[PDB]
């Protein structure tokens, strides 16, 4: 089998990206925010405490026939921006893009934080990191990617973002019509539960390839590129005006500039995001700073390969036996 899901931008700076899920008997299509650093699918339910929604799209597992409470299971979760939610969970029959999986595990929305009723566009989050990090107690579940696996044709899914512009999820397939070039395979480590894998170096703008090795996570969930401060103050140092700021949260720039490409390396390829992909507007309406959006990892504790890096490549998440990432330019 496989399966082929448009993933759209929420909003004009392509902060996050929600794809139409079915769950359910009959459906229940919610638009969920798929996320390569986790591993919970959750959604907002008809349990989530009501002051709390604020015009998402629920799950009623009431109305599913083919929904079973997973007696006992509960689940709770926190993300790297502070934002978190909680609950209990059901059994139900997922689809995404025509695939389905019978019995995954959709994790009901108790309680989510302000964050999450603040952003009307996402409906739950669709993990799709290791399931070693699912956070269903006492009997930990698995993603909809891990489920799917052996009935996929082949076991990998790929994520194709769009720069202010839709884009696809595919799963069990690789569409040889999605790139340019060749696809080159990385190494990955598990250890973590993520897909962590090393950049072999980076390149600001037309400046000269610099050779060093950049541990980090390929994380859709994520909207920007997090690197070490070296890195990054490279970076902002070719933008006039350009600067850490305490009080905004990271680097800012005049948003009359024009930015500069920045380059990854993946082996011996090179992945180039271009300077507009880097900018994410005004820091408040009408202010002439604008918020950059490669940013220091060094409060975090791991680099993030987020939506700003990932967007700008076809991006190969192989599930075989010893996973690996593949990026093709595009």
């Amino acid at each position: 089998s496989t399966g082929s899901a448009t993933t759209t931008p929420i909003d004009s700076l392509d902060d996050a990206y929600i794809t139409p899920v079915q769950i359910g008997t009959p459906a229940q299509t919610l638009n969920l925010d798929f996320d390569t650093g986790s591993s919970d699918l959750w959604v907002f339910s008809s349990e989530t405490t009501a002051s709390e929604v604020d015009g998402q799209t629920i799950y009623t597992p009431s109305k599913s026939t083919t929904a079973k409470l997973l007696s006992g299971a509960t689940w709770s979760i926190s993300y790297g921006d502070g934002s978190s939610s909680s609950g209990d969970v059901y059994t139900d029959t997922v689809s995404v893009g025509g695939l389905t999986v019978t019995g995954q595990a959709v994790e009901s929305a108790k309680k989510v934080s302000s964050s999450f009723t603040e952003d009307s566009t996402i409906d739950g989050l669709l993990g799709l990191a290791f399931s070693t990090l699912n956070t269903v107690s006492p009997t930990q579940q698995k993603t909809f990617f891990d489920n799917a696996k052996a009935s996929l044709d082949s076991p990998v899914f790929t994520a194709d973002l769009g720069y202010h512009a839709p884009g696809t999820y595919n799963f069990g397939f690789i569409d040889t019509t999605a790139y340019t070039g060749s696809i080159t395979y990385t190494a990955v480590s598990t250890k973590q539960g993520f897909w962590e894998w090393t950049s072999t170096g980076y390149a600001v703008g037309s400046g000269t390839f610099k050779s060093t090795s950049i541990d980090g996570i390929a994380d859709t969930g994520t909207t920007l590129l997090y690197l070490p401060a070296t890195v990054v103050s490279a970076y902002w140092a070719q933008v006039s005006g350009a600067k850490s700021s305490s009080s905004v949260g990271g680097y800012v720039f005049p948003c009359s500039a024009t930015l500069p490409s920045f380059t990854f390396g993946v082996g011996s390829a090179r992945i180039v995001i271009p300077g507009d992909y880097i900018d994410f507007g005004p820091i408040s309406t009408g202010s002439s700073s604008c918020f950059g959006g490669i940013q220091s990892s060094a409060g975090i504790g791991i680099n993030i390969f987020g939506d700003v890096a990932l967007k700008a490549a076809f991006v190969v998440f192989n599930g075989a036996t010893t996973p690996t990432l593949g990026f093709a330019s595009k």
